[PDB]
RNA sequence: ACAU
DNA sequence: CGATGT
């Protein structure tokens, strides 16, 4: 309904998908970069979103912070909801440092809590999210 | 269909 | 146009 301005907003980018993924995270209020992912070689814009959120919500933890995160991924919320991503990309030598961060993150999740509520962004009202790469 |  | 996902 309406926008919470005082949040983390974060996205994907790629080259390619599957592709050279990276991500970031943002204040959605001014817009400030607060991190960024090194590419990564070959991965998937759902992994890639995962990987954003979780990456989120170590930030925040690591920070006393109760802000919110806001993802554009209905499959990358889903899947830190369930902790478990449900990525389709074949497991190979190619892939390996993608799967490793995410297996990692999988991880993280499951000896870890948090509160921080995961919302949809409502791109169809708002636009693109705050942390987009503006390259569609 | 919806979301990327 | 095509790929990733529920
Ligand atoms: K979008
Ligand atoms: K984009
Ligand atoms: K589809
Ligand atoms: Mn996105
Ligand atoms: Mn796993
Ligand atoms: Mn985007
Ligand atoms: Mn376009
Ligand atoms: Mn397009």
């Amino acid at each position: 309904e309406e926008i919470i301005w005082e949040s983390l907003s974060v996205d994907v980018g790629s080259q390619g998908n599957p592709g050279i993924v990276e991500y970031k995270g943002v204040d959605t209020k001014t817009g400030e970069v607060l991190f960024e992912r090194e590419p990564i070689p070959i991965g998937t814009n759902n992994m890639g979103e995962f990987l954003a959120i979780v990456h989120g919500l170590r930030y925040l933890k690591e920070r006393n912070s109760r802000k919110p995160i806001y993802s554009d991924s209905q499959t990358a919320i889903k899947w830190v909801k369930d902790k478990k991503a449900k990525s389709t990309l074949v497991r190979n030598e190619e892939t390996a440092l993608i799967w490793k961060l995410v297996d990692e993150a999988e991880e993280w999740l499951n000896t870890h809590t948090y509160e921080t509520p995961i919302l949809k962004w409502q791109t169809d009202k708002w636009g693109e999210i705050k942390a987009d790469y503006g390259r569609k």
